[PDB]
């Protein structure tokens, strides 16, 4: 189990002004920590961050989170659930700020609400160099979904700041799940009312000025104000980091359907439909062909990392946790050994080993 520690400065707070924290296992004969960031979607005004408060209460505050919560998956000290980083340092960050990990403003008379996801990270980072970071080998920021685009936008920073608090020898890698998606076009038109059937653009859009959100420095003087919401796409924020970044992803991720207000319901699928979904495949497939590190898997699904069973799916025979492992032995051409792994086939479930 991994336990609870909230932030000792209580001033770096989840949405409602409760303190964050997170959750963690130390393991004293590894110099290895994976920090994982939690996703959960996200709310980008007053209104619909209330409705928010209403129902998902535990992905803005901390004041009923549990005192424990057990590691599953890449966050599994057993070998047989996980074969890549069994024996690392487990940090699990709760997901309390609603901004995809990019705000970095504090409630006060003029916010309802405080959006300090940018600063929650880098204080985690912060206080756990004291509990045994400090002589750490590699630290692997991971997260899926939100937390997922939330490495991608802070996996720079961290390591940024461990550099300029004096912590050179620490390997800041980043690895990020299920949180790959396309400003591409929906299948059918909506109405942006809510978070999950909106338009990915304009949702980012308006989002990004309420949470007053942070993104990462090259991106941000490539597009340059007011068009930071670019930066939250990985195609587009990839290129500019200089981290190592391994990027999972689902060719048919259920949450890109989802904002491309695409529901499979199990009727025979018409044409246009069936050209809107391989067409989404091999966008996806074409936005990771530059990327060396990477595991998409033709499989209609959501969030991998962090389930007990992702050791089963497999590209190309290579399963997720030895691509992982290839992956740090690429940065100490492997034979046998990949670290590039994206499906070619083009519709749904076409990969065998694709979760049911
Ligand atoms: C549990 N589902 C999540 O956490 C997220 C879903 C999406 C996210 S996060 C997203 C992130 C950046 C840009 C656009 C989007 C739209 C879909
Ligand atoms: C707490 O975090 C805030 C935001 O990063 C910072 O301004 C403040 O100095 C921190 N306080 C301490 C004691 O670290």
């Amino acid at each position: 189990d991994l336990r609870l520690h909230l932030l000792l400065n209580t001033s770096v707070t989840c949405n409602d002004g409760s303190p964050a924290g997170y959750y963690l296992k130390e393991s004293r004969g590894s110099r290895r920590w994976l920090l994982f960031l939690e996703g959960g979607w996200y709310c980008f005004n007053r209104e619909n961050c209330d409705s928010r408060y209403d129902t998902m209460r535990r992905l803005m505050s901390s004041r009923d989170w549990p005192r424990t919560r057990t590691g599953t998956g890449i966050l599994s000290s057993q070998p047989e659930e996980n074969p890549y980083w069994w024996n690392a340092n487990m940090v699990f960050i709760p997901y309390c700020s609603s901004d995809v990990w990019s705000g970095a403003s504090s409630k006060s008379e003029k916010n309802e609400y405080a959006f300090m996801g940018a600063l929650i990270i880098q204080e985690v980072v912060r206080e756990l160099l004291g509990r045994g970071l400090s002589g750490a080998k590699v630290l692997l920021l991971a997260g899926s979904s939100a937390g997922g685009t939330g490495v991608l936008l802070n996996v720079d920073r961290v390591a940024e700041q461990l550099e300029k608090l004096g912590y050179p020898a620490i390997q800041v890698r980043g690895l990020a799940d299920s949180g790959w998606f396309l400003d591409n076009k929906q299948y059918r038109h909506t109405d942006c009312v809510d978070t999950i059937t909106c338009a990915p653009t304009e949702a980012i859009r308006r989002g990004i000025r309420y949470w007053n959100g942070v993104v990462p420095e090259r991106c941000r003087r490539q597009f340059q104000e007011g068009e930071e919401w670019n930066c939250f796409f990985g195609y587009k924020v990839y290129p500019t980091l200089r981290s190592p970044v391994f990027v999972v992803q689902w060719l048919f991720d259920e949450a890109q359907l989802t904002v491309d207000n695409v529901h499979l319901t199990g009727q025979p699928v018409q044409e246009g439909l069936r050209l809107y979904i391989q067409n989404l495949g091999r966008e996806l497939r074409h936005t990771l062909k530059d990327v060396p590190a990477s595991f998409a898997p033709a499989c209609l699904s959501h969030e991998i990392i962090i389930r007990s069973h992702w050791t089963d799916v497999q590209v190309k025979g290579t399963s997720l946790p030895r691509a992982l492992h290839c992956w740090d032995r690429s940065l100490h051409p492997l034979k046998g050994c990949p670290v590039h792994l994206v499906d070619s086939c083009p519709w749904p479930h076409c990969n065998p080993s694709c979760p049911t």
